[PDB]
């Protein structure tokens, strides 16, 4: 309908900027049926939004059903299957949660690294620690990122000690070379006492340095960093762009 | 128009030329765009010599390479690529006096591929006595932000003269100036090089996984689509552009 297409873009830009998610939505409904399939993304983030105000009054059965709106939109959306997780969780059905959250595996493996602070949280009080050991070894191995690595090299270092950590982080420090995972040396640093270790902790500072400097995550529209996570890019303004930065720089 | 329509079927021809190595059918059709106004097309004539150059140099013609060379500096005063294989051709001749002089063109032509000269630069001049001035264009070229290949070879001229504690102060200052793994690799040796007994061991092992990320990490990136190479290419196997694949800037690279 020439024109009103653009009218209709500029509302749901607008509408964005003011947080007008409900009315977001209308717009981006008619763009959908009007042939602008790339909205059905935005459509389950605005839900996600509304849902998020929704917890603000503890409304959070009213904020489960914002989410299932959502997913309708996008059977994708990783944040709808994380925020459904948060859920599940804060109403202790900690099995649900597993259920959603192990969604992200197939929906975008790029974010799998999210959901591991949760799901470690929902192994452990569902009393499934050694099966949480066996989800972090199988997501190490298919390159979940320095972040599972170090999950994982935390709970050998308690189950096997500090010496079969060490031998452990070297062999997949080769497999998957990270600076992260290389800082972890301290493993190396817990012995050799001359000369040389007033040699080794100036590297490892200088390795440090870097660790905490070095941002996390990157929009793959333009090129924004951050250290946390963004679905929404301060920058361009674009929806599940920025995802972790995967290399030696990063994870 | 009838032109428009006619430089429509050139760009064809072009590309189905292009796509089948034909340089010098190429520069024919390339040559009528730039006749009917499409000058950046100049760009793309410098590289077709620069292919028959390069087919020239692999029968050790030099004198024929180095006229299509000549050819290709006439299309594009700006193309780096000519400057380099001009180096080739002049130190295959024993010419190193000239060799210099177009390699070091790559400055102004394109600063980010002075790194590609630097090895050729540094054989010119210790052939001509001038290991001297060689130290004092490093120094420039460290301060003009080279990369991690001056920043190391200045570091084992630094060591020629001063040895260690010397050139390594200047590398500690150069790496954090400008952090890479590359120059934090050199910066490993120089801690366990005069300095054993259970430490040095436990610092080999490291050095070794970081020298072992440098030498098979690729170092160039096509620009204009992000594909990595080994080599670089100046035609980019992936989106067929030329004069895009750079070497990789940082940590990861120089
Ligand atoms: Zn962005
Ligand atoms: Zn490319």
């Amino acid at each position: 309908t020439e024109f009103r297409v653009g009218a209709l873009q500029q509302l749901l830009q607008i509408y964005q900027l003011t947080s007008d998610w409900q009315k977001a939505i209308e717009v981006a409904e008619r763009l959908v049926k009007l042939g602008k399939d790339k909205q059905r993304i935005e459509i389950a983030h605005f839900y996600c939004e509304l849902a998020l105000q929704q917890m603000g009054n503890d409304d959070m059965d009213r904020a489960m059903a914002l989410l299932k709106k959502g997913a309708a939109a996008d059977k994708n959306s990783a944040r709808v299957s994380i925020m459904m997780g948060r859920v599940y969780m804060a109403r202790g059905d900690y099995a649900k949660a597993v259920e959603s959250l192990q969604r992200v595996i197939v929906q975008d493996k790029e974010l799998v690294s999210e959901t591991l602070e949760m799901l470690q949280t929902c192994y452990q009080q569902l009393g499934k620690n050694a099966e949480w050991a066996e989800f972090l070894r199988r997501a190490v191995e298919e390159n979940t990122g320095a972040g599972a690595e170090l999950m994982l090299a935390d709970i050998l270092e308690a189950r096997e000690g500090s010496d079969a950590a060490q031998v452990y982080i070297t062999r997949q420090l080769q497999r998957h070379p990270t600076m992260r995972v290389f800082h972890k040396l301290m493993d190396y640093h817990l012995n050799e006492a001359g000369r040389a270790k007033e040699s080794l902790m100036v590297l490892r500072d200088m390795v440090g340095e870097q660790v905490r400097s070095k941002p996390r995550y990157r929009c793959q529209k333009c090129g924004f960093t951050a250290y946390t996570l963004y679905w929404h890019c301060p920058s361009c303004r674009a929806w599940s762009t920025i995802k972790p930065i995967r290399g030696l720089d990063g994870q």
